Protein backbone atom coordinates (compact mmCIF):
# COMPACT_ATOMS: atom_id res chain seq x y z
CA UNK A 1 0.00 0.00 0.00
CA UNK A 2 1.05 3.62 0.17
CA UNK A 3 3.48 3.34 3.41
CA UNK A 4 4.42 6.78 5.16
CA UNK A 5 7.31 7.63 7.08
CA UNK A 6 7.25 11.14 9.06
CA UNK A 7 11.00 12.17 10.27
CA UNK A 8 11.03 13.90 13.59
CA UNK A 9 13.91 16.41 14.42
CA UNK A 10 12.88 19.40 16.00
CA UNK A 11 8.60 19.65 15.72
CA UNK A 12 9.31 17.31 18.56
CA UNK A 13 5.04 16.90 18.85
CA UNK A 14 1.79 16.21 17.58
CA UNK A 15 -0.08 18.92 17.95
CA UNK A 16 0.31 21.66 14.78
CA UNK A 17 2.29 19.19 13.18
CA UNK A 18 1.37 20.21 8.94
CA UNK A 19 4.10 17.89 7.80
CA UNK A 20 2.43 14.90 9.69
CA UNK A 21 -0.84 16.02 8.98
CA UNK A 22 -0.15 15.93 4.93
CA UNK A 23 2.02 12.51 5.38
CA UNK A 24 -1.08 10.78 7.09
CA UNK A 25 -3.34 12.00 4.34
CA UNK A 26 -3.88 9.54 2.24
CA UNK A 27 -1.80 6.98 3.58
CA UNK A 28 -2.27 2.85 4.55
CA UNK A 29 0.40 2.99 7.27
CA UNK A 30 2.70 5.47 8.89
CA UNK A 31 5.44 5.28 11.22
CA UNK A 32 7.16 7.94 13.02
CA UNK A 33 10.98 7.73 13.26
CA UNK A 34 13.49 10.03 15.06
CA UNK A 35 17.34 9.09 14.28
CA UNK A 36 19.60 9.25 16.92
CA UNK A 37 23.11 9.46 16.83
CA UNK A 38 24.93 10.00 20.48
CA UNK A 39 28.04 9.02 19.35
CA UNK A 40 28.33 11.36 16.18
CA UNK A 41 31.68 13.69 16.19
CA UNK A 42 28.85 16.51 15.40
CA UNK A 43 27.21 15.77 18.59
CA UNK A 44 30.60 15.31 21.20
CA UNK A 45 29.55 19.02 22.43
CA UNK A 46 26.21 17.73 23.46
CA UNK A 47 25.88 17.41 27.45
CA UNK A 48 23.92 15.03 29.98
CA UNK A 49 20.80 16.95 30.34
CA UNK A 50 20.52 17.77 26.63
CA UNK A 51 20.28 14.35 26.08
CA UNK A 52 17.79 13.62 29.22
CA UNK A 53 15.43 16.21 27.59
CA UNK A 54 15.43 14.43 24.59
CA UNK A 55 15.10 11.09 25.65
CA UNK A 56 12.11 12.53 27.38
CA UNK A 57 10.64 14.42 24.55
CA UNK A 58 11.10 11.25 22.43
CA UNK A 59 9.26 9.29 25.61
CA UNK A 60 6.99 11.54 25.34
CA UNK A 61 6.23 11.16 21.77
CA UNK A 62 6.05 7.35 22.24
CA UNK A 63 3.82 7.66 24.65
CA UNK A 64 1.23 9.84 23.26
CA UNK A 65 1.69 7.40 19.50
CA UNK A 66 0.92 4.33 21.69
CA UNK A 67 -2.61 5.88 22.14
CA UNK A 68 -3.37 5.96 18.37
CA UNK A 69 -2.05 2.49 18.20
CA UNK A 70 1.38 3.43 16.75
CA UNK A 71 5.02 3.76 18.45
CA UNK A 72 8.05 6.01 18.11
CA UNK A 73 10.33 5.04 15.89
CA UNK A 74 14.03 5.03 17.46
CA UNK A 75 16.64 4.39 14.33
CA UNK A 76 20.87 4.32 15.32
CA UNK A 77 23.11 6.21 12.83
CA UNK A 78 23.38 8.88 10.54
CA UNK A 79 20.00 9.71 8.03
CA UNK A 80 21.81 9.26 4.75
CA UNK A 81 22.68 5.55 6.13
CA UNK A 82 19.68 4.52 7.52
CA UNK A 83 17.31 6.00 4.89
CA UNK A 84 18.37 3.99 1.88
CA UNK A 85 17.84 0.93 4.08
CA UNK A 86 14.37 2.04 5.76
CA UNK A 87 12.96 3.11 1.94
CA UNK A 88 13.43 -0.97 0.85
CA UNK A 89 12.46 -2.69 4.09
CA UNK A 90 9.68 -0.81 4.50
CA UNK A 91 8.15 -0.17 1.11
CA UNK A 92 8.14 3.67 1.62
CA UNK A 93 6.74 5.88 -0.89
CA UNK A 94 6.30 8.99 1.16
CA UNK A 95 8.76 10.60 3.92
CA UNK A 96 7.53 14.03 5.62
CA UNK A 97 9.96 16.54 7.14
CA UNK A 98 8.77 20.11 9.30
CA UNK A 99 11.60 22.18 7.45
CA UNK A 100 14.80 23.41 8.92
CA UNK A 101 16.06 26.77 8.10
CA UNK A 102 19.25 26.48 9.65
CA UNK A 103 22.13 26.10 6.86
CA UNK A 104 23.75 22.44 8.08
CA UNK A 105 20.41 21.13 8.06
CA UNK A 106 19.31 22.46 4.72
CA UNK A 107 22.43 20.36 3.40
CA UNK A 108 21.45 17.51 5.05
CA UNK A 109 17.91 17.52 4.19
CA UNK A 110 18.88 18.51 0.51
CA UNK A 111 20.91 15.37 0.70
CA UNK A 112 18.40 12.87 1.76
CA UNK A 113 15.87 14.42 -0.75
CA UNK A 114 17.90 13.51 -3.36
CA UNK A 115 18.01 9.90 -2.16
CA UNK A 116 14.11 9.67 -1.98
CA UNK A 117 14.07 10.35 -5.16
CA UNK A 118 16.67 7.75 -6.09
CA UNK A 119 13.68 5.28 -4.69
CA UNK A 120 10.36 6.44 -5.91
CA UNK A 121 9.83 8.31 -2.63
CA UNK A 122 7.29 11.61 -2.59
CA UNK A 123 9.32 14.39 -0.07
CA UNK A 124 6.62 16.41 2.04
CA UNK A 125 8.22 19.67 3.85
CA UNK A 126 6.43 22.32 5.55
CA UNK A 127 7.59 25.21 7.72
CA UNK A 128 6.52 24.81 10.76
CA UNK A 129 9.54 25.68 13.70
CA UNK A 130 9.47 29.18 12.52
CA UNK A 131 6.12 31.22 12.71
CA UNK A 132 7.10 32.77 8.97
CA UNK A 133 9.04 31.55 5.84
CA UNK A 134 12.26 33.08 7.10
CA UNK A 135 13.36 33.78 2.83
CA UNK A 136 10.29 35.63 2.29
CA UNK A 137 11.14 37.95 5.18
CA UNK A 138 14.36 38.42 3.69
CA UNK A 139 13.44 38.71 0.38
CA UNK A 140 11.03 41.70 1.76
CA UNK A 141 14.34 43.59 2.93
CA UNK A 142 16.07 43.01 -0.46
CA UNK A 143 17.75 39.87 -0.38
CA UNK A 144 19.60 40.46 3.11
CA UNK A 145 17.89 39.77 6.62
CA UNK A 146 17.87 42.70 8.76
CA UNK A 147 20.42 43.28 11.35
CA UNK A 148 18.14 45.61 13.81
CA UNK A 149 15.35 43.88 15.78
CA UNK A 150 13.46 47.45 14.91
CA UNK A 151 13.78 46.81 11.22
CA UNK A 152 12.27 43.20 11.71
CA UNK A 153 9.36 44.12 13.36
CA UNK A 154 8.49 46.65 10.65
CA UNK A 155 9.09 43.63 7.86
CA UNK A 156 7.12 41.15 10.29
CA UNK A 157 3.67 43.81 10.09
CA UNK A 158 4.35 43.56 5.72
CA UNK A 159 3.59 39.86 6.23
CA UNK A 160 0.53 37.98 5.41
CA UNK A 161 -1.77 36.62 8.47
CA UNK A 162 -0.39 33.55 9.81
CA UNK A 163 -2.83 30.54 9.05
CA UNK A 164 -4.50 28.57 11.34
CA UNK A 165 -2.31 25.71 13.02
CA UNK A 166 -2.62 22.36 12.13
CA UNK A 167 -5.11 20.08 13.27
CA UNK A 168 -3.64 17.82 16.31
CA UNK A 169 -3.04 14.24 14.86
CA UNK A 170 -5.81 12.72 16.62
CA UNK A 171 -7.27 8.65 16.67
CA UNK A 172 -10.02 10.19 13.75
CA UNK A 173 -7.27 11.86 12.01
CA UNK A 174 -5.09 8.72 11.33
CA UNK A 175 -8.17 6.70 10.68
CA UNK A 176 -7.61 3.92 8.00
CA UNK A 177 -3.72 4.59 8.28
CA UNK A 178 -2.39 1.81 10.76
CA UNK A 179 1.67 1.12 12.24
CA UNK A 180 2.88 -2.02 11.55
CA UNK A 181 4.25 -3.16 14.70
CA UNK A 182 6.58 -6.24 16.19
CA UNK A 183 6.51 -8.03 19.70
CA UNK A 184 10.19 -7.07 19.76
CA UNK A 185 9.45 -3.40 19.18
CA UNK A 186 11.14 -1.79 22.47
CA UNK A 187 14.32 -4.34 21.43
CA UNK A 188 14.77 -2.77 17.61
CA UNK A 189 13.35 0.37 17.65
CA UNK A 190 12.47 1.81 21.47
CA UNK A 191 13.58 4.94 22.94
CA UNK A 192 17.60 4.26 24.80
CA UNK A 193 18.20 5.57 28.54
CA UNK A 194 20.89 7.69 29.78
CA UNK A 195 22.63 4.02 30.51
CA UNK A 196 22.53 3.06 27.18
CA UNK A 197 24.15 5.70 25.97
CA UNK A 198 26.87 5.52 28.26
CA UNK A 199 26.20 7.84 30.79
CA UNK A 200 25.66 6.87 34.68
CA UNK A 201 23.06 8.28 36.55
CA UNK A 202 24.03 7.27 39.95
CA UNK A 203 22.77 9.96 41.97
CA UNK A 204 21.26 12.32 39.39
CA UNK A 205 18.66 14.33 40.39
CA UNK A 206 15.44 14.44 38.78
CA UNK A 207 15.18 16.87 35.23
CA UNK A 208 13.65 20.51 36.57
CA UNK A 209 13.07 20.98 33.09
CA UNK A 210 11.18 17.68 32.06
CA UNK A 211 11.22 16.91 28.14
CA UNK A 212 8.16 16.60 25.91
CA UNK A 213 4.90 17.94 24.16
CA UNK A 214 3.19 16.86 27.17
CA UNK A 215 5.26 19.00 29.84
CA UNK A 216 5.25 22.16 27.31
CA UNK A 217 1.09 22.26 27.34
CA UNK A 218 0.52 22.25 30.62
CA UNK A 219 3.50 25.22 30.98
CA UNK A 220 1.41 27.18 28.21
CA UNK A 221 -1.24 27.72 30.14
CA UNK A 222 0.89 28.64 33.24
CA UNK A 223 2.40 30.85 31.02
CA UNK A 224 -0.44 32.43 30.03
CA UNK A 225 -2.30 32.53 33.70
CA UNK A 226 0.52 34.54 34.85
CA UNK A 227 0.14 37.21 31.87
CA UNK A 228 -3.82 37.45 32.96
CA UNK A 229 -2.68 37.32 36.46
CA UNK A 230 -1.06 41.07 35.59
CA UNK A 231 -2.99 42.50 32.74
CA UNK A 232 0.45 42.69 31.29
CA UNK A 233 2.10 40.69 28.20
CA UNK A 234 5.36 42.46 28.54
CA UNK A 235 8.49 40.62 30.24
CA UNK A 236 8.56 41.20 33.90
CA UNK A 237 11.15 43.20 35.63
CA UNK A 238 13.83 40.58 37.39
CA UNK A 239 14.06 40.30 40.70
CA UNK A 240 16.02 37.06 42.62
CA UNK A 241 12.85 34.85 42.73
CA UNK A 242 13.18 34.82 38.61
CA UNK A 243 16.65 33.11 38.69
CA UNK A 244 14.82 30.57 39.63
CA UNK A 245 13.64 27.69 36.96
CA UNK A 246 9.77 28.76 36.34
CA UNK A 247 7.02 26.20 35.67
CA UNK A 248 5.88 29.16 33.20
CA UNK A 249 9.42 28.25 31.35
CA UNK A 250 8.52 27.64 27.35
CA UNK A 251 12.00 28.47 26.00
CA UNK A 252 13.31 24.65 25.96
CA UNK A 253 9.83 24.25 24.38
CA UNK A 254 10.24 26.25 21.82
CA UNK A 255 13.86 24.74 21.01
CA UNK A 256 12.78 21.03 20.53
CA UNK A 257 9.43 21.92 19.39
CA UNK A 258 7.70 20.47 21.81
CA UNK A 259 5.33 23.35 21.76
CA UNK A 260 4.34 25.04 18.59
CA UNK A 261 5.64 28.56 18.02
CA UNK A 262 2.28 29.22 15.89
CA UNK A 263 0.19 27.43 18.82
CA UNK A 264 2.06 30.17 21.33
CA UNK A 265 1.26 33.24 19.00
CA UNK A 266 -2.43 32.50 18.84
CA UNK A 267 -3.07 31.30 22.56
CA UNK A 268 -1.56 35.05 22.97
CA UNK A 269 -3.35 36.92 20.68
CA UNK A 270 -7.09 35.68 21.99
CA UNK A 271 -5.82 36.00 25.95
CA UNK A 272 -5.08 39.50 24.61
CA UNK A 273 -8.43 40.23 22.67
CA UNK A 274 -9.51 38.54 25.93
CA UNK A 275 -8.14 41.09 28.79
CA UNK A 276 -7.26 44.12 26.60
CA UNK A 277 -10.76 44.28 24.65
CA UNK A 278 -8.47 44.94 21.25
CA UNK A 279 -8.66 43.11 17.95
CA UNK A 280 -5.07 44.83 16.91
CA UNK A 281 -2.25 43.74 19.29
CA UNK A 282 1.45 45.16 19.63
CA UNK A 283 3.55 43.10 18.20
CA UNK A 284 5.13 43.25 21.44
CA UNK A 285 2.84 40.90 22.41
CA UNK A 286 5.07 38.63 20.54
CA UNK A 287 8.13 39.89 21.95
CA UNK A 288 9.93 36.43 23.11
CA UNK A 289 8.54 34.82 19.53
CA UNK A 290 9.75 37.33 17.15
CA UNK A 291 13.41 37.87 18.88
CA UNK A 292 13.93 34.45 18.79
CA UNK A 293 12.17 34.60 14.98
CA UNK A 294 14.77 37.32 13.84
CA UNK A 295 17.78 35.06 15.19
CA UNK A 296 16.80 32.17 13.10
CA UNK A 297 16.24 34.90 9.88
CA UNK A 298 19.59 36.13 10.18
CA UNK A 299 21.30 33.02 10.25
CA UNK A 300 19.42 31.14 7.70
CA UNK A 301 21.88 31.86 4.57
CA UNK A 302 24.63 32.63 6.66
CA UNK A 303 27.20 28.94 6.76
CA UNK A 304 29.73 30.78 9.43
CA UNK A 305 27.21 32.64 11.34
CA UNK A 306 28.77 30.14 14.08
CA UNK A 307 32.11 32.12 13.33
CA UNK A 308 34.37 35.20 13.88
CA UNK A 309 36.72 34.73 10.68
CA UNK A 310 34.99 34.27 7.27
CA UNK A 311 31.47 35.77 8.84
CA UNK A 312 29.99 38.73 6.83
CA UNK A 313 28.43 40.34 9.80
CA UNK A 314 30.57 40.19 12.84
CA UNK A 315 33.21 42.52 13.76
CA UNK A 316 37.07 40.78 14.04
CA UNK A 317 37.88 41.29 17.30
CA UNK A 318 41.48 40.02 18.82
CA UNK A 319 40.34 37.83 21.40
CA UNK A 320 42.63 35.85 23.41
CA UNK A 321 43.15 32.04 23.59
CA UNK A 322 43.82 31.29 27.36
CA UNK A 323 42.19 27.62 27.96
CA UNK A 324 42.84 27.68 31.71
CA UNK A 325 40.99 30.79 32.08
CA UNK A 326 38.39 29.30 30.14
CA UNK A 327 37.64 26.21 31.91
CA UNK A 328 37.40 28.47 34.98
CA UNK A 329 34.67 29.90 33.61
CA UNK A 330 32.92 26.71 32.51
CA UNK A 331 33.46 24.85 35.51
CA UNK A 332 32.06 27.67 37.89
CA UNK A 333 35.27 27.55 39.61
CA UNK A 334 35.90 31.79 38.55
CA UNK A 335 36.31 32.70 42.52
CA UNK A 336 33.47 35.24 42.06
CA UNK A 337 30.14 33.60 43.51
CA UNK A 338 27.66 35.44 41.55
CA UNK A 339 29.57 33.73 38.13
CA UNK A 340 29.95 30.40 40.02
CA UNK A 341 26.68 30.16 41.18
CA UNK A 342 25.24 30.52 37.76
CA UNK A 343 27.44 28.27 35.88
CA UNK A 344 26.73 25.91 38.28
CA UNK A 345 22.84 26.21 37.90
CA UNK A 346 23.35 26.13 34.12
CA UNK A 347 25.69 22.96 34.50
CA UNK A 348 23.23 21.28 36.91
CA UNK A 349 19.67 22.34 35.84
CA UNK A 350 20.42 23.55 31.73
CA UNK A 351 18.72 26.81 32.15
CA UNK A 352 19.45 30.43 33.41
CA UNK A 353 18.20 33.61 33.19
CA UNK A 354 18.53 36.52 30.80
CA UNK A 355 20.21 38.82 32.82
CA UNK A 356 22.42 35.69 34.39
CA UNK A 357 23.24 35.40 31.12
CA UNK A 358 24.36 38.74 30.10
CA UNK A 359 26.63 38.39 33.44
CA UNK A 360 28.15 35.42 32.85
CA UNK A 361 28.99 36.19 28.99
CA UNK A 362 30.22 39.53 29.93
CA UNK A 363 32.42 38.20 32.56
CA UNK A 364 34.00 35.71 29.43
CA UNK A 365 34.12 37.83 26.77
CA UNK A 366 34.21 42.20 26.61
CA UNK A 367 34.20 42.39 30.71
CA UNK A 368 36.79 40.21 32.57
CA UNK A 369 38.92 37.50 30.27
CA UNK A 370 38.50 38.73 27.24
CA UNK A 371 38.08 35.17 25.60
CA UNK A 372 36.01 35.11 22.28
CA UNK A 373 32.19 34.74 21.85
CA UNK A 374 32.88 31.12 20.05
CA UNK A 375 33.97 30.01 23.23
CA UNK A 376 31.22 30.91 25.39
CA UNK A 377 29.21 29.41 22.52
CA UNK A 378 30.51 26.24 22.91
CA UNK A 379 29.47 25.97 26.49
CA UNK A 380 26.54 27.08 26.07
CA UNK A 381 25.84 24.79 23.21
CA UNK A 382 26.54 21.92 25.62
CA UNK A 383 24.55 23.10 28.80
CA UNK A 384 22.13 24.88 27.61
CA UNK A 385 18.62 23.36 26.62
CA UNK A 386 16.97 26.21 24.48
CA UNK A 387 20.21 26.59 22.80
CA UNK A 388 20.10 26.11 19.31
CA UNK A 389 23.02 26.95 16.53
CA UNK A 390 20.60 30.59 15.19
CA UNK A 391 19.95 31.66 18.74
CA UNK A 392 23.55 30.15 20.86
CA UNK A 393 25.58 32.07 17.75
CA UNK A 394 24.07 35.41 17.39
CA UNK A 395 23.13 35.76 20.76
CA UNK A 396 26.66 35.21 21.65
CA UNK A 397 27.74 37.79 18.92
CA UNK A 398 24.80 40.42 20.01
CA UNK A 399 26.17 40.57 23.62
CA UNK A 400 29.78 40.12 22.87
CA UNK A 401 29.62 43.38 20.49
CA UNK A 402 30.80 41.38 17.54
CA UNK A 403 27.03 42.09 14.98
CA UNK A 404 24.04 43.66 15.13
CA UNK A 405 25.54 47.09 15.81
CA UNK A 406 25.71 46.66 19.62
CA UNK A 407 28.18 48.85 20.90
CA UNK A 408 28.59 50.09 24.43
CA UNK A 409 26.78 47.54 26.61
CA UNK A 410 26.85 47.91 30.97
CA UNK A 411 29.97 46.32 32.29
CA UNK A 412 28.73 43.79 34.85
CA UNK A 413 30.35 43.77 37.97
CA UNK A 414 30.38 39.99 39.48
CA UNK A 415 29.97 41.65 42.60
CA UNK A 416 27.89 44.07 42.85
CA UNK A 417 24.91 42.94 39.97
CA UNK A 418 24.45 39.43 42.23
CA UNK A 419 24.42 41.47 45.70
CA UNK A 420 22.05 43.97 43.96
CA UNK A 421 19.99 41.27 43.32
CA UNK A 422 20.30 39.20 46.08
CA UNK A 423 20.92 40.89 48.67
CA UNK A 424 21.11 38.18 51.34
CA UNK A 425 22.46 35.62 49.15
CA UNK A 426 19.95 33.15 48.84
CA UNK A 427 20.73 32.23 45.00
CA UNK A 428 24.06 31.45 45.92
CA UNK A 429 23.91 29.54 49.06
CA UNK A 430 21.59 27.21 47.21
CA UNK A 431 24.25 26.26 44.22
CA UNK A 432 27.28 26.49 46.01
CA UNK A 433 26.75 24.87 49.12
CA UNK A 434 30.53 25.19 50.58
CA UNK A 435 29.84 28.86 50.66
CA UNK A 436 26.68 28.63 53.57
CA UNK A 437 28.70 29.71 56.32
CA UNK A 438 29.28 33.22 55.20
CA UNK A 439 27.55 35.82 56.20
CA UNK A 440 25.72 38.35 53.36
CA UNK A 441 28.16 40.81 54.49
CA UNK A 442 30.83 38.65 52.85
CA UNK A 443 29.21 35.77 50.52
CA UNK A 444 29.71 37.56 47.13
CA UNK A 445 33.11 38.68 48.06
CA UNK A 446 34.48 35.81 50.37
CA UNK A 447 37.63 36.81 49.76
CA UNK A 448 37.02 39.65 52.06
CA UNK A 449 36.03 38.19 54.51
CA UNK A 450 38.22 37.48 58.06
CA UNK A 451 40.11 34.40 58.76
CA UNK A 452 37.87 33.81 61.77
CA UNK A 453 34.71 34.42 59.48
CA UNK A 454 36.08 31.90 56.57
CA UNK A 455 37.43 29.33 59.57
CA UNK A 456 33.78 29.43 61.02
CA UNK A 457 32.26 29.36 58.08
CA UNK A 458 34.99 26.16 57.42
CA UNK A 459 35.70 27.50 53.78
CA UNK A 460 39.11 28.76 53.58
CA UNK A 461 39.13 30.93 50.54
CA UNK A 462 41.84 29.23 48.12
CA UNK A 463 41.34 25.79 49.73
CA UNK A 464 37.53 25.09 50.15
CA UNK A 465 36.66 27.69 47.45
CA UNK A 466 38.77 29.22 44.87
CA UNK A 467 40.32 32.80 44.60
CA UNK A 468 39.05 35.28 42.20
CA UNK A 469 40.85 34.93 38.89
CA UNK A 470 40.94 38.02 37.83
CA UNK A 471 41.48 41.77 39.63
CA UNK A 472 37.86 42.45 38.13
CA UNK A 473 39.14 46.54 38.82
CA UNK A 474 42.07 46.22 36.85
CA UNK A 475 40.51 43.86 33.92
CA UNK A 476 37.79 45.30 33.39
CA UNK A 477 39.54 48.61 32.89
CA UNK A 478 41.77 47.67 30.84
CA UNK A 479 39.24 46.03 28.46
CA UNK A 480 36.77 48.66 28.41
CA UNK A 481 39.99 50.38 26.79
CA UNK A 482 39.98 47.79 24.74
CA UNK A 483 36.65 48.00 23.71
CA UNK A 484 36.49 51.32 23.04
CA UNK A 485 39.67 51.52 20.95
CA UNK A 486 38.18 49.00 18.46
CA UNK A 487 35.11 50.78 18.00
CA UNK A 488 37.08 54.34 17.35
CA UNK A 489 38.23 52.24 14.46
CA UNK A 490 35.18 50.06 13.87
CA UNK A 491 36.07 49.53 10.13
CA UNK A 492 39.95 48.58 10.83
CA UNK A 493 38.18 45.30 11.93
CA UNK A 494 35.50 44.80 9.50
Amino acid sequence: GVNAVHWFRKGLRLHDNPALKECIQGADTIRCVYILDPWFAGSSNVGINRWRFLLQCLEDLDANLRKLNSRLFVIRGQPADVFPRLFKEWNITKLSIEYDSEPFGKERDAAIKKLATEAGVEVIVRISHTLYDLDKIIELNGGQPPLTYKRFQTLVSKMEPLEMPADTITSDVIGKCMTPLSDDHDEKYGVPSLEELGFDTDGLSSAVWPGGETEALTRLERHLERKAWVANFERPRMNANSLLASPTGLSPYLRFGCLSCRLFYFKLTDLYKKVKKNSSPPLSLYGQLLWREFFYTAATNNPRFDKMEGNPICVQIPWDKNPEALAKWAEGRTGFPWIDAIMTQLRQEGWIHHLARHAVACFLTRGDLWISWEEGMKVFEELLLDADWSINAGSWMWLSCSSFFQQFFHCYCPVGFGRRTDPNGDYIRRYLPVLRGFPAKYIYDPWNAPEGIQKVAKCLIGVNYPKPMVNHAEASRLNIERMKQIYQQLSRYR
